[PDB]
């Protein structure tokens, strides 16, 4: 499903994204939209063999079992493909998880680099939340 950012805004508000973990919601859109351009299926494979799956690129190596991955821990115990569906209740759990872990939303390096110290509330301005 290819989310649009105010629809995407809102679903994550209900599944309370918002300042989980201090995180304003903003935060949350402008990950997905640097990590997936909104869409729950987008899969990219990196240079360990892991795959990072849907709307938050989570990481095959540490966080769900996609059957292929060396190392494979899936300390969400989820299989990857949970987090490709329509419903975004999987990649929000498991995000809730990372982002606990202890370097908070560093752990996504697109967050890191193109939202962090940014306005990132601009992600959810005219969508009457
Ligand atoms: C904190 C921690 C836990 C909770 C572990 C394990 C390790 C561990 O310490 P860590 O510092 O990560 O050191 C390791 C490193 C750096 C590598 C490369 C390892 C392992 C460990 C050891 C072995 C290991 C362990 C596993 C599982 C499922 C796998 C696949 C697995 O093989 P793999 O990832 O190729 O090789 O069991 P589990 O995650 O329950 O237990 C054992």
């Amino acid at each position: 499903k290819v989310f649009g950012r105010c629809e995407l805004a809102a679903a994550m508000k209900r599944h309370g994204l918002d300042n989980y973990r201090g995180y304003s919601l903003g935060n949350w859109v402008c990950a997905a939209k640097f990590e997936s351009n909104f869409n729950t299926q987008a899969t990219n494979r990196n240079t360990d063999g892991s795959t990072d799956y849907g709307i938050l690129q989570i990481n095959s190596r540490w966080w769900c079992n996609d059957g292929r991955t060396p190392g494979s821990r899936n300390l969400c115990n989820i299989p990857c493909s949970a987090l490709l569906s329509s419903d975004i209740t999987a990649s929000v759990n498991c995000a809730k998880k990372i982002v606990s872990d202890g370097n908070g939303m560093n752990a996504w390096v697109a967050w890191r680099n193109r939202c962090k110290g940014t306005d990132v509330q601009a992600w959810i301005r005219g969508c009457r939340l």
